[PDB]
């Protein structure tokens, strides 16, 4: 296959499957080798931590561990990842990554790769007056209760509500009105973060969900752009098997974005068949199914996914690492 495993070490759900998706994010992951960590401490350092498992994914010929990664950030009792979801994770490893790459030359690749631009805005009907604040997001919640597919979940995503009745908006100087709120996308990032919300207050739906190989986008944007539509590529699937309580959590990617897909579990990565990675993981009447999908926006591929060599790595990086092997295999 060419890529090697995590290792299965309890029940962090959809860590592993979250920590491949980074790791074949190329571009993410020459900037984590870049952060500041020569003077850090293993027992406290989320993002040495996990410039250990990439390195390790990237090197290793066994299936790499990541106890120094729960170590780091905290979660490290029974259940400290059933009462969580992958969006949380993302968040606070990708914030964690972050407020460490500020100040630092590779300061800001996160919002290039993962913000977009949203409206959201209040219009009042009988009286003139509206509120447009813009919102950046990092991913996107997309229900999926009643709907087929994805294009239906933005549909719902950006439809208007209503407020009305003991409802209605406060106005200010205008009091009480009646008045019509949503969201308009503004921009799109090159990586796509959709979580499929599944997993709700707390049960799971398996209901059968389509998405496809390619997500065109344009018709959800306020403003469109010639020479960059929002064409999109799917490029990770996030499965989980089962009901609410328990489960196996596994990953399909194509890490190239070349339709080569192979299934991640944990320590075993095998082929498969794009029927496997795609529609197989619609769910509906069993109960394996999608939570999360990653998508690269068609004209940033090629960037997103450039490739990554022993050379991205600094040396300073690479010594501190092979010292700690060392030392373990005594």
């Amino acid at each position: 296959t060419g890529y090697v495993g995590l290792k299965n070490q309890g029940a962090t759900c959809y860590m592993n499957s979250l920590l491949q998706t980074l790791f074949f994010t190329n571009q993410l992951r020459k900037a984590v080798y870049m952060m500041p960590t020569e003077g850090d401490d293993s027992s406290k350092s989320v993002p040495l931590a996990l410039q250990r498992v990439f390195y390790e994914l990237q090197h290793s010929d066994k299936p790499v561990g990541t106890k120094k990664l729960t170590k780091s950030f905290g979660w490290e009792t029974l259940d400290s990842f059933m009462q969580h979801d992958v969006q949380e994770l993302c968040r606070k490893l990708l914030d964690n990554v972050e407020n460490k790459m500020k100040g630092t030359c590779v300061e800001g690749t996160i919002p290039k790769l993962f913000r977009g631009k949203m409206v959201s805005y209040i219009q009042c009907k009988e009286v003139d007056y509206r509120s447009d604040r813009r919102e950046d997001y990092y991913d996107i919640q997309l229900s999926i209760k009643g709907k087929k597919n994805i294009f239906e979940s933005f549909v719902d995503y950006v439809a208007v509500e209503q407020l009305d009745g003991d409802n209605k908006y406060d106005a200010g100087e205008h009091g009480l009105q009646e008045a019509e709120k949503g969201v308009k996308f503004l921009t799109l990032p090159p990586v796509l973060h959709l979580q499929l919300m599944r997993f709700m207050y707390n049960i799971k739906i398996n209901d059968r969900f389509e998405f496809p190989e390619q997500l065109p986008l344009d018709e959800f944007l306020q403003k469109t752009d010639p020479k960059d539509p929002a064409n999109y590529i799917l490029h990770a699937v996030l499965v989980h098997s089962g009901d609410n309580h328990g489960g196996h959590y596994v990953v399909y990617l194509n890490p190239k974005g070349d339709g080569k897909w192979c299934k991640f579990d944990d320590d075993v990565v095998s082929r498969c068949t794009k029927e496997e990675a795609i529609e197989h993981n619609y769910g509906g009447h069993h109960c394996t199914n999608a939570y999360m999908l990653v998508y690269i926006r068609e004209s940033k591929l090629s960037e997103v996914l450039q490739a990554v060599t022993d050379h991205d790595i600094p040396q300073q990086l690479v010594e501190r690492l092979q010292e700690e092997k060392r030392i373990e295999a005594q």
